[PDB]
Order: C-alpha cells, then structure tokens, then sequence
C-alpha cells in the first residue's frame, strides 16, 4: 500500500502526521547539506584516491549528480503513480514533487558512510579484525557481531551515522521515514551471508546496534517479512530501486568519461561504444562543429544520461506491480535493451582505470595507514593506564560494551579524508 | 512588469516560450551541476587559502548554503507574490515553485566567477596591470577597457563564464533570461568609478566584450534605465535582492561559527551576540543538555538563520513598490533590527580571522605565484617567435584583439584551483 509508503514520521513521534496538515521532505535536503558528515565528502575517495584537486570526482559531486538524476526519476515515476492511483491525490494529497523530493534526499545521502579511500578502505579495514590485531577479539563477541567487523561496508555505517544518538539530540539528523526506506537497499543482518542469488541479498544495510531502530521502521513503512527464521529481513523498498539506477547510470557513465579525459582511455572508443546510446537523439552538425575532446564527450555524456533515464522509467512503470509484491530479483539496469554497451564500458573501465599503476600505488598505501591507525585505537583500548595510551587518547578521540567500543573505532577512523588520515598517520610517526 | 521579469527566453530563440506550453527553470540547476566550472569551485578559497582538507568552508559548499537559503526566500516571496497579484497564475500560469527555482539556480552560479586565493587574487590581478608589468599596454586600450583590467573582479568574469561562445556551441550554459537577470547585481559597466553611493553603483558586472549581450538582456526583462549618459547602466532585478540577502546572511553567520569551532574566537562570545537572534525560539533544556561547543554552535546557528529568512521577507514584501520603481537604495539587511549584532560579529570576525597570521601568509603567498603566472603569459603573448615561448604556450594555454587577448588570459588563470596553480608555480621554478 502506497498510503503507508510515504510516511512522514520522524524519530520520538506520538502525533502521526498527516499529508494535508503540512513540507517535510525538503527539510531533510536541507539538514543534509548543512551536516558535518556531507561537508566531509569532498576529499574522500570516488575512483583514484588523493585526487590532486584535478577535474576528476569526488564523493560530493558524484552525490550531487546521482541527486539530480534521482530527481528527475523520482517526479517522471510520481507523474505516471499520481496517473495510475488517482485517489492517492483526491484524497490523502500527494503531488509529483514528493516522489523527487524522497528520491533526491536519499540518493544526496546514499554513500555518506564510506571510509577514506574507497572500496579498498572498507577491505583493509575488514583485513585488520580478520588476519590481524584484531583478531584477539574473535572469542569475546557473538558471531553476528564478528560478522559486523569482519564484513564492514559503508552502507551500515551510513544509516548509523544518519541515525545516532547523542546526549541531548536524539535520533540524530532526524529525517522522515520514507527517506530511510529510500536509502536502504539491503534489509538484512550480516547472518546468513549471502543466502540466495536476490539483488536484496549481496550485503547487509544495519548492524546489531542499531537493529531495533530499523524494525521501528520497517513496522511503520509496512514491508513485508522475508525471514522465516530467527534473522530479521524484509523486503526493499520501492524506491530504493530508482536511487539504485540513479547511482549505477551516473558513476557508469562518468567513470568513462573521466577515464577519456585523463589520457587513460583512447577518444576512439568514445563513439565505438556509446552510439547506439546516442544515434537517436544526436545533432551530427553540433558533434561536427566541436573542436577539443571534452566538448565531445560532455555532449555524449548528456545524451547518454537521457537516454538511460527515460528507459529506466519505462521498466520500472513495467515491473510495478512484481515491485510492489516483493517477487523483483533484479535491478531495472538488467532489464535494458543496453546491457550489451554498458558491460563493455564498465570492463574497458576495470582494464584501463582501477589497474592503473597510479591506483595501485594509492591503494597499497592506503592499506598501510588504515592498520596503523585501528591499531593504535585499539591498543589504546586495551590499556588505558599508561601515559602513551593516554596521549593516542588525547590525539585522536577526545560505559559501553566491547562491541560497542569497537564499533566506535571503526566509525571514528571512517569519519576521516584522506588527507587527514595521511596527516595522523605521518604524526604518528614522526615525520 | 512582472510578467516580463519571469522570461524564458533563450540565447538564439526566434519563438517565445510560454509557460503554459510547458521545466526550463529546473535545467539550468540540473546544467550547473553538471559543468567543470561549478566542479572547480571544490578547492577555491572562501576565507582560509589552502584549507587542508579542514572542517572549513570551501566556494563549493558555501554555495550550496547559499542555494538552500535562497531556495527557501524565493518560495516564500513567491508564496506572499501569488497572493497579492492573482492574474500572475490565473491567466499567465505561474506557481511559487518558479520563484524559488529561479533564486536557488542564481545563488548556485553566484560565485563562480572568483578566481583561486579569493579576494587577494583579485587585487594582485589588478595590482599585475596597474603597478607591475602589464602596465606598458596603457596606451594600447581605450579607458573603459584599461578600467576592466585594473578593476578585475569576479562578477564580470562569472557572467563571461555563464554566457561565453564557443565554435559548435553558443550561448555557453544557455541559461534562462530570468536567471541571469537575477545574477546580476551591479548592471553597469567600469566608467564611471563608483557614481553616487547606491548600492547598485559599488562595482560592474560586466566586460566591454560581453556588454552587447547583456543589452540583449536587459531589452527583454524591460528593466530600467539609468544612463542618462555615453555609459549604460540599468537598475536591479528585483529577485537579486533576495540572492544578496541569502549571500549576506550565510556568511556573516558561518564565518563566525568556523571561527569559533577552529579556536580562534572563544565560545562566551558565541552568546554574546547570537542571544537577541535566538531568544525567541531557544529551548533551554536543549541546549543544557548538549556537551559539544560544535553541536551549542550548530544550534545557535540554525535559529539565527531561520530568523534572518524572516525578517529578510517581511522586508522585502515591505518595500516591494520601491524596489519595482528602481528607487530602493539599500540592500534588505540593513533595514533589520538586528544591524548591530551583524556589525559586531563582523568586526571581530575581521579582528581575529582575516587578520591571523596563517591567513596573512597564505595571501602573501598568492601575490606572488599569480604574479608570476600572468607575467609568464604576457611575455609569451607579446613574443611568439622563440622556442621558451613556444613551451609555455604548450603547458600553460593548448585572431583576437590585443584587449580580447588579455581577457583570455585574466579568465584562463582564474579558472584554476589553489593547488593547481601552486604546481605550476613550482613547475615553472623548477622546484
Ligand atoms: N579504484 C577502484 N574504484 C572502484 C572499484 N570498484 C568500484 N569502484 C568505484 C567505481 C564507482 O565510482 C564506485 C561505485 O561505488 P558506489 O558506492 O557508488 O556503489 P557500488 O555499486 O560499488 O556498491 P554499493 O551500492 O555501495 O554496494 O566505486 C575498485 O576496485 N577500485
Ligand atoms: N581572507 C579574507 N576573506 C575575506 C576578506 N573580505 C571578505 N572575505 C570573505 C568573507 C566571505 O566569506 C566572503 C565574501 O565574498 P562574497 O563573494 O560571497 O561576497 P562579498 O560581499 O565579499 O562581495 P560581492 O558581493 O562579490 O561584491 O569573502 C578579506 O579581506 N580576507
Ligand atoms: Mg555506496
Ligand atoms: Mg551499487
Ligand atoms: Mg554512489
Ligand atoms: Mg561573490
Ligand atoms: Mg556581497
Ligand atoms: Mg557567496
């Protein structure tokens, strides 16, 4: 039911609020942008670490392109819906620019718990519980809260983030709950891992500690159960589909685009690849006119975006019915008449930019500062006696549990850039 | 006129848009976005040069601010408009929705004319034409386009940017008439220096090279005249009093709570002088209860500006037959009640933040490598025979008039961020 889809509660509610009384979906933009956790995006890791303030991405802006494109998703799929249902607007008052306004606020938010540096970030991090210090810890802790440090993804450490309390300002940002349903794509705990081949099922979207919270959610929301056991899952939430597609259409794209920009990737392939993306709506005489290569591929990128946009609103208006039921298996990217062209660029992309020897070179030095400064935390954790311990204290982190504790370190040394993770990591050591 | 204020025109339209027919005020937010000029923006000074990858503000986020704050009047006014002129959405069809697009796209662009290291670039490229090298082309330029070059500031170079041709593409972004009407707050050209002392008369806003374009402009807004001379000079749309609020009213706060989140300003004055703006809405057990200068100021701040929004409209709706006659004089803030509050923080943000010792020595820093930069170019442009030449057109710059030259290379330094013109200092030094 669409009524129950589009919740307006927030955190600490005992009034529901209703859709004629009001608007709180743009509040949630707003408290996002003004946020600390946003203003750290722009130096962290998209593709190549330490970006040299180059014309290359960043977190930030590739949040702000996928919110635009989530936008216009989000208002073409609200216009067809409000079409379909029409008692969704003659009666309870919904109008096409709520759908834009949730898609928007989740797809601004949806990669705000990553680490510095990237994927490789997340794996040195896991690596560090798995063969290394951390590891001493593996008999103290139940076996989903093992499963929690050893598979760290930045998807749980986002709805953490977004969610955390504190001493006088509980639930955190406080945003409505449509906006979290937006934002979480993988209903589920770190147990089982990866118990069928479902979209749903990759990863996991919360940790232990903030379980509770989330059911609150998933109750409110009316998802439907997938458990059958005694490990909580539901079912994703529509529009977590369309965030999902914004994200994939728009880092797809960009990547190549980067990639042709910086010298990595031949002009050639630039056209050998994203015409039949582009045949139907390009003016020959405008590509002719143009004379550098980025005027070129800004023009094919735009047309590209169109295109993919358009296709993906027709799936999803497609499968409605199968979404809505919980039986979708697969993203709205799959079921494209372009899979052919997008798997040729995303391979080209893996052979040319993540195995550049530039990348490499950031990643392998990531992995380094990463492990010395959880080790540090940690042992700082352990003894809290002595005068060194008291100092890393000092420096870094100025009653819980052990897991709680190690779940704090985890998210203390993620809230970093990568420039002040090399800075501590080079105080650290006296260099 | 209202109606001609909100145009939909185009560069290079021969029909008029109507808005019936239709968003064309969401595009020019989406094409912003997505450009390399808005992407620069991530590593150019704000206040702090060099903010190594700091809390501190950049020009990219500063901007988002302003978009969000400028998004909120525009909705507002707009609202309060609809209300007392109803044939502007009975028969022309216009929502308050437009308004707010309108003023949220201007805000987004308002600044990206601005080249690296902030205001002090700005004076050293003047400085560069005035007492340095430049200075033997005096005699080669008429008055008008001496007083451009002496006077270089980031208002004309934003409006060059936002309007520039290119072979195979005209009209640059091809932004909306209504946006860049509402982008231009100075519609005068260099000569005379400060006529009078409107608020409209401080600067110019645009070039000699672009002054045709902007009389394009200025004939389909009907705004109106105020030569009365050779020299053309127009009076203010009226939404760019909105888009100089919201400017205003972002920085004069945020400056000071990163001044105080940074050490440089004790956290008792924070108090001091927010109390009378935060009084009246401030929850005591709230503030009690927090224990964090950061989340004290965080709040202090969110009162202030939801204030500030306030007051800004009620004087606005005000004075609204002033400002459409062209006769209003000063800007909105300063017919507030809270003026000496506002007076009080800049003055000792002016005292302790811009008159640091880092700050001073990141400024001194400037002078010198764009002064060196610029040397670099007009030596190889007056001189294009020899090979050392030769290389610096080939690093630095891959049929013109001597001024369109010049112009050319003012824009081609300011598009650079602070880190890619320390690199080429050093590069060019050898070190
Ligand atoms: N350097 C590097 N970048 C990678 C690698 N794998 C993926 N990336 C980049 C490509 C994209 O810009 C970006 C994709 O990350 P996102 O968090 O946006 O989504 P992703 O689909 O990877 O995962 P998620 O939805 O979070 O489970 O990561 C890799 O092995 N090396
Ligand atoms: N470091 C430093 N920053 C300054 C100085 N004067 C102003 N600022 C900073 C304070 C604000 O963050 C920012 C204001 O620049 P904006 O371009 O936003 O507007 P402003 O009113 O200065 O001028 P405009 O409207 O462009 O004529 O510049 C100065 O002397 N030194
Ligand atoms: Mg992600
Ligand atoms: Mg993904
Ligand atoms: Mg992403
Ligand atoms: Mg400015
Ligand atoms: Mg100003
Ligand atoms: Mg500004």
């Amino acid at each position: 039911n669409w009524e129950h889809l589009l919740s307006l509660k927030r955190q600490g509610d005992t009034a529901k609020r209703l859709r004629i009384e009001q608007l709180g979906f743009e509040v949630d933009y707003d408290r996002i942008i003004f946020s600390a956790p946003f203003r750290s995006l722009q130096d962290k890791t998209q593709v190549i670490p330490l970006s040299k303030t180059d014309f290359v991405h960043t977190r930030l802006t590739h949040s702000l392109e996928v919110s635009v494109v989530g936008r216009s998703l989000g208002r073409m799929v609200g216009k067809k819906l409000l079409e379909k249902y029409p008692h969704l607007e003659q009666v309870y008052g919904y109008k096409f620019n709520d759908f834009g306004a949730i898609v928007a606020a989740a797809a601004l938010a949806h990669d705000i718990g990553n680490p510095p540096f990237g994927a490789s970030g997340e794996k040195a991090i896991g690596e560090f519980f798995k063969n290394g210090y951390g590891k001493r810890y593996k008999d103290s802790l139940t076996a989903k809260e093992y499963q929690d440090l050893i598979k760290f993804e930045g998807n749980a450490n986002g709805f953490k983030v977004l969610s955390q309390s504190k001493p006088g300002a509980q639930g955190g940002l406080r945003l409505s709950y449509a906006t979290l349903g937006a934002f979480m794509k993988y209903p589920k705990e770190s147990l089982p891992h990866k118990p069928s081949d479902h979209i749903a099922d990759k990863k996991y979207g919360f940790f232990q500690s903030e379980r509770a919270l989330f059911e609150d959610v998933a109750q409110e929301l009316g998802l439907l159960k997938r458990s059958t056991t005694d490990d909580v899952s539901w079912s994703r939430h529509p529009l977590a589909y369309l965030v999902e597609a914004a994200d994939d259409i728009c880092y797809t794209i960009i990547d190549f685009e980067d990639g042709i920009n910086l010298g990595l990737i031949p002009e050639e392939y630039a056209l050998e690849y994203m015409v039949k993306l582009v045949g139907q709506t390009i003016d020959r005489n405008k590509y002719n006119a143009l004379q550098e290569t980025s005027d070129r591929v800004s023009y094919l990128r735009a047309l590209a975006i169109g295109t993919l946009i358009n296709e993906s609103v027709d799936t999803f208006m497609k499968y409605e019915e199968e979404i809505l039921a919980g039986t979708f298996d697969q993203s709205l990217i799959d079921k494209s008449n372009y899979q052919a062209q997008i798997t040729d660029i995303i391979n080209l992309s893996i052979e040319r930019i993540y195995n550049s020897r530039e990348v490499i070179e950031k990643e392998i030095a990531g992995y380094e500062i990463l492990s010395t400064l959880l080790e540090a935390r940690c042992r700082a954790l352990d003894n809290n006696d002595t005068h060194y311990n008291q100092l890393i204290q000092q420096l870094l982190a100025p009653e819980k549990s052990l897991y709680e504790n190690l779940i704090q370190i985890c998210a203390e040394v993620s809230t970093m850039t990568d420039g002040k993770a090399l800075r501590n990591y080079k105080k650290i050591k006296g260099l």
